[PDB]
Protein backbone atom coordinates (compact mmCIF):
# COMPACT_ATOMS: atom_id res chain seq x y z
CA UNK A 1 0.00 0.00 0.00
CA UNK A 2 1.46 3.66 -0.51
CA UNK A 3 2.52 5.23 -3.08
CA UNK A 4 4.12 2.85 -6.04
CA UNK A 5 7.84 2.36 -5.94
CA UNK A 6 9.76 4.26 -9.53
CA UNK A 7 12.88 4.49 -10.83
CA UNK A 8 13.68 7.29 -8.19
CA UNK A 9 13.33 4.96 -4.95
CA UNK A 10 15.33 2.25 -6.53
CA UNK A 11 18.94 2.55 -7.08
CA UNK A 12 21.24 0.69 -9.94
CA UNK A 13 20.83 -3.07 -9.04
CA UNK A 14 18.47 -3.12 -6.28
CA UNK A 15 15.04 -3.67 -5.86
CA UNK A 16 11.67 -2.93 -4.04
CA UNK A 17 8.87 -5.23 -3.07
CA UNK A 18 5.03 -3.88 -2.85
CA UNK A 19 2.44 -5.54 -1.24
CA UNK A 20 -0.85 -5.62 -3.66
CA UNK A 21 -2.83 -7.87 -1.70
CA UNK A 22 -2.94 -10.38 1.27
CA UNK A 23 0.23 -12.82 0.28
CA UNK A 24 0.70 -10.72 -3.23
CA UNK A 25 3.41 -8.56 -3.66
CA UNK A 26 4.99 -7.51 -7.06
CA UNK A 27 8.75 -6.53 -7.50
CA UNK A 28 9.78 -3.63 -9.15
CA UNK A 29 13.71 -3.20 -10.56
CA UNK A 30 15.45 -1.34 -13.15
CA UNK A 31 17.45 -1.64 -16.27
CA UNK A 32 19.39 1.01 -17.84
CA UNK A 33 19.38 0.77 -22.07
CA UNK A 34 20.45 3.49 -24.44
CA UNK A 35 21.00 5.88 -21.68
CA UNK A 36 17.52 5.34 -20.39
CA UNK A 37 16.27 3.80 -17.23
CA UNK A 38 13.14 1.71 -17.01
CA UNK A 39 11.30 -0.09 -14.39
CA UNK A 40 10.51 -3.29 -14.78
CA UNK A 41 7.52 -5.50 -12.39
CA UNK A 42 7.04 -8.96 -11.32
CA UNK A 43 5.62 -10.73 -9.37
CA UNK A 44 5.82 -12.88 -5.80
CA UNK A 45 2.65 -15.40 -4.69
CA UNK A 46 2.32 -16.71 -1.12
CA UNK A 47 1.87 -20.37 -1.32
CA UNK A 48 1.50 -21.82 2.06
CA UNK A 49 4.68 -21.44 3.56
CA UNK A 50 7.08 -20.62 0.48
CA UNK A 51 6.90 -18.03 -2.22
CA UNK A 52 5.37 -18.62 -5.77
CA UNK A 53 7.94 -15.95 -8.17
CA UNK A 54 6.82 -14.79 -11.22
CA UNK A 55 9.47 -13.35 -13.37
CA UNK A 56 13.15 -12.76 -12.94
CA UNK A 57 14.20 -8.81 -11.90
CA UNK A 58 15.68 -8.70 -15.46
CA UNK A 59 19.38 -10.09 -15.03
CA UNK A 60 21.23 -11.39 -12.30
CA UNK A 61 22.83 -9.10 -10.34
CA UNK A 62 19.28 -7.80 -10.24
CA UNK A 63 17.87 -10.94 -9.49
CA UNK A 64 20.38 -11.84 -6.58
CA UNK A 65 19.16 -8.65 -4.74
CA UNK A 66 15.69 -9.98 -5.44
CA UNK A 67 15.94 -13.06 -3.53
CA UNK A 68 18.07 -10.58 -0.75
CA UNK A 69 15.19 -8.48 -0.41
CA UNK A 70 12.60 -11.05 -0.44
CA UNK A 71 15.08 -12.74 2.48
CA UNK A 72 14.82 -9.89 4.34
CA UNK A 73 11.52 -8.56 3.97
CA UNK A 74 9.12 -11.61 4.13
CA UNK A 75 11.19 -14.31 5.19
CA UNK A 76 9.85 -17.18 3.27
CA UNK A 77 11.58 -19.54 0.70
CA UNK A 78 11.26 -18.82 -2.83
CA UNK A 79 10.55 -22.91 -4.42
CA UNK A 80 9.71 -22.29 -7.34
CA UNK A 81 9.05 -19.34 -10.40
CA UNK A 82 7.81 -18.85 -13.19
CA UNK A 83 9.03 -16.91 -16.48
CA UNK A 84 6.61 -15.35 -18.36
CA UNK A 85 7.81 -14.89 -21.90
CA UNK A 86 11.77 -15.83 -23.13
CA UNK A 87 12.76 -12.24 -23.97
CA UNK A 88 15.65 -11.45 -21.38
CA UNK A 89 13.42 -9.04 -18.59
CA UNK A 90 11.28 -12.23 -17.84
CA UNK A 91 14.71 -15.22 -17.75
CA UNK A 92 17.72 -12.90 -17.19
CA UNK A 93 18.32 -14.20 -13.99
CA UNK A 94 17.40 -17.34 -13.91
CA UNK A 95 20.74 -19.21 -13.21
CA UNK A 96 20.65 -17.35 -10.22
CA UNK A 97 17.56 -18.58 -9.07
CA UNK A 98 18.86 -22.20 -9.59
CA UNK A 99 22.06 -21.97 -7.59
CA UNK A 100 19.75 -20.38 -5.04
CA UNK A 101 17.62 -24.00 -5.08
CA UNK A 102 14.50 -22.54 -7.05
CA UNK A 103 13.02 -24.46 -9.34
CA UNK A 104 12.31 -22.62 -12.36
CA UNK A 105 9.20 -23.10 -15.47
CA UNK A 106 8.54 -21.83 -18.39
CA UNK A 107 6.26 -23.38 -21.02
CA UNK A 108 7.94 -25.30 -23.70
CA UNK A 109 6.87 -22.73 -26.39
CA UNK A 110 8.76 -20.18 -24.45
CA UNK A 111 11.79 -22.53 -23.19
CA UNK A 112 12.50 -22.71 -27.40
CA UNK A 113 12.37 -19.54 -28.01
CA UNK A 114 14.82 -18.64 -24.90
CA UNK A 115 17.15 -21.16 -26.22
CA UNK A 116 17.12 -19.99 -29.98
CA UNK A 117 17.82 -16.36 -28.24
CA UNK A 118 20.95 -17.74 -26.51
CA UNK A 119 19.03 -16.78 -23.35
CA UNK A 120 19.07 -18.37 -19.76
CA UNK A 121 16.52 -21.66 -20.33
CA UNK A 122 14.47 -22.31 -17.07
CA UNK A 123 14.93 -26.27 -16.43
CA UNK A 124 10.82 -26.97 -16.12
CA UNK A 125 8.62 -27.25 -18.42
CA UNK A 126 4.52 -26.50 -17.74
CA UNK A 127 2.72 -28.55 -20.20
CA UNK A 128 -1.25 -27.70 -21.36
CA UNK A 129 -0.83 -23.77 -22.53
CA UNK A 130 0.53 -24.32 -26.00
CA UNK A 131 -3.09 -23.53 -27.42
CA UNK A 132 -4.57 -19.88 -27.21
CA UNK A 133 -7.09 -19.57 -24.12
CA UNK A 134 -5.82 -22.63 -22.65
CA UNK A 135 -5.61 -21.90 -18.17
CA UNK A 136 -3.98 -24.53 -16.09
CA UNK A 137 -3.29 -24.59 -12.16
CA UNK A 138 -0.05 -23.68 -10.98
CA UNK A 139 -0.13 -23.56 -7.23
CA UNK A 140 -1.85 -20.14 -5.82
CA UNK A 141 -2.33 -18.97 -8.98
CA UNK A 142 -3.68 -19.89 -12.51
CA UNK A 143 -1.64 -19.54 -15.67
CA UNK A 144 -3.45 -18.59 -19.01
CA UNK A 145 -2.26 -18.46 -22.62
CA UNK A 146 -4.15 -15.73 -23.89
CA UNK A 147 -2.45 -16.22 -27.66
CA UNK A 148 0.60 -14.34 -29.26
CA UNK A 149 0.88 -10.85 -28.29
CA UNK A 150 3.30 -9.12 -27.09
CA UNK A 151 5.50 -12.49 -27.88
CA UNK A 152 4.20 -15.61 -29.40
CA UNK A 153 4.84 -17.31 -25.68
CA UNK A 154 3.35 -14.34 -23.41
CA UNK A 155 1.69 -15.79 -20.54
CA UNK A 156 -0.63 -14.00 -17.93
CA UNK A 157 -0.75 -15.21 -14.39
CA UNK A 158 -4.09 -14.56 -11.84
CA UNK A 159 -4.37 -14.31 -8.36
CA UNK A 160 -7.77 -15.86 -7.93
CA UNK A 161 -7.76 -15.45 -3.83
CA UNK A 162 -6.67 -11.42 -3.80
CA UNK A 163 -8.27 -10.59 -7.66
CA UNK A 164 -5.39 -9.81 -9.17
CA UNK A 165 -4.13 -10.53 -12.68
CA UNK A 166 -0.52 -10.23 -14.09
CA UNK A 167 -0.55 -9.27 -17.57
CA UNK A 168 3.41 -9.22 -17.65
CA UNK A 169 4.85 -7.42 -20.96
CA UNK A 170 1.37 -7.85 -23.04
CA UNK A 171 -0.11 -5.04 -21.18
CA UNK A 172 1.06 -1.45 -21.12
CA UNK A 173 0.89 0.69 -18.20
CA UNK A 174 -1.54 3.95 -18.78
CA UNK A 175 1.36 6.42 -18.88
CA UNK A 176 2.73 3.97 -21.89
CA UNK A 177 1.20 5.64 -24.89
CA UNK A 178 2.95 3.92 -27.62
CA UNK A 179 4.24 0.67 -28.10
CA UNK A 180 7.22 -0.73 -27.09
CA UNK A 181 9.97 -2.88 -28.83
CA UNK A 182 7.36 -5.24 -30.56
CA UNK A 183 10.28 -7.30 -32.39
CA UNK A 184 8.77 -10.40 -31.63
CA UNK A 185 4.97 -9.39 -31.12
CA UNK A 186 2.13 -10.60 -33.20
CA UNK A 187 0.46 -6.89 -34.05
CA UNK A 188 -1.91 -8.76 -36.07
CA UNK A 189 -3.25 -11.31 -32.92
CA UNK A 190 -2.27 -8.76 -29.94
CA UNK A 191 -5.92 -7.48 -29.62
CA UNK A 192 -8.01 -10.77 -29.89
CA UNK A 193 -5.77 -11.89 -27.24
CA UNK A 194 -6.34 -9.29 -24.78
CA UNK A 195 -10.04 -10.32 -25.45
CA UNK A 196 -9.69 -13.47 -24.47
CA UNK A 197 -7.79 -12.29 -21.07
CA UNK A 198 -10.80 -10.01 -20.75
CA UNK A 199 -13.32 -12.74 -21.48
CA UNK A 200 -11.40 -14.95 -18.96
CA UNK A 201 -10.54 -12.56 -15.98
CA UNK A 202 -13.66 -10.02 -16.13
CA UNK A 203 -13.54 -10.07 -12.01
CA UNK A 204 -10.08 -8.96 -11.64
CA UNK A 205 -9.84 -5.87 -9.45
CA UNK A 206 -5.90 -5.26 -9.60
CA UNK A 207 -3.97 -5.11 -13.42
CA UNK A 208 0.11 -5.41 -13.12
CA UNK A 209 1.63 -4.47 -16.32
CA UNK A 210 5.23 -5.71 -17.29
CA UNK A 211 6.80 -2.42 -16.70
CA UNK A 212 5.01 0.98 -14.61
CA UNK A 213 2.14 1.49 -11.84
CA UNK A 214 -0.72 -0.94 -11.59
CA UNK A 215 -4.68 0.03 -12.10
CA UNK A 216 -7.51 -2.04 -13.17
CA UNK A 217 -8.99 -3.66 -15.92
CA UNK A 218 -8.92 -0.55 -18.11
CA UNK A 219 -5.23 -1.53 -18.98
CA UNK A 220 -6.46 -4.39 -21.01
CA UNK A 221 -8.17 -1.85 -23.14
CA UNK A 222 -5.58 1.21 -23.02
CA UNK A 223 -3.40 -1.80 -24.88
CA UNK A 224 -5.55 -2.55 -27.43
CA UNK A 225 -6.06 1.40 -27.98
CA UNK A 226 -1.79 1.52 -28.39
CA UNK A 227 -1.37 -1.53 -30.20
CA UNK A 228 -4.03 -0.30 -33.07
CA UNK A 229 -2.62 3.22 -33.31
CA UNK A 230 1.36 1.62 -33.79
CA UNK A 231 -0.64 -1.10 -36.28
CA UNK A 232 -1.89 1.99 -37.99
CA UNK A 233 1.16 3.96 -38.20
O1 LIG B 1 9.21 -3.14 -24.84
C1 LIG B 1 8.48 -2.98 -23.81
O2 LIG B 1 7.25 -3.28 -23.86
C2 LIG B 1 9.02 -2.34 -22.67
C3 LIG B 1 8.21 -1.44 -21.98
C4 LIG B 1 8.68 -0.75 -20.85
C5 LIG B 1 9.98 -0.99 -20.42
C6 LIG B 1 10.80 -1.89 -21.10
C7 LIG B 1 10.34 -2.57 -22.23
C8 LIG B 1 11.19 -3.47 -22.89
C9 LIG B 1 11.68 -4.58 -21.94
N1 LIG B 1 11.78 -5.90 -22.62
C10 LIG B 1 12.80 -6.64 -23.12
C11 LIG B 1 14.12 -6.35 -23.14
C12 LIG B 1 14.51 -5.01 -23.08
C13 LIG B 1 15.85 -4.66 -23.11
C14 LIG B 1 16.80 -5.67 -23.26
C15 LIG B 1 16.42 -7.01 -23.36
O3 LIG B 1 17.37 -7.99 -23.51
C16 LIG B 1 18.43 -7.67 -24.46
C17 LIG B 1 15.07 -7.42 -23.30
N2 LIG B 1 12.30 -7.74 -23.66
N3 LIG B 1 10.92 -7.75 -23.48
C18 LIG B 1 10.66 -6.61 -22.86
S1 LIG B 1 8.99 -6.12 -22.46
ZN1 LIG C 1 9.66 -9.02 -24.22
ZN1 LIG D 1 13.71 -29.19 -10.26
ZN1 LIG E 1 8.99 -6.59 -20.33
Amino acid sequence: SGEYPTVSEIPVGEVRLYQIADGVWSHIATQSFDGAVYPSNGLIVRDGDELLLIDTAWGAKNTAALLAEIEKQIGLPVTRAVSTHFHDDRVGGVDVLRAAGVATYASPSTRRLAEVEGNEIPTHSLEGLSSSGDAVRFGPVELFYPGAAHSTDNLVVYVPSASVLYGGCAIYELSRTSAGNVADADLAEWPTSIERIQQHYPEAQFVIPGHGLPGGLDLLKHTTNVVKAHTNR
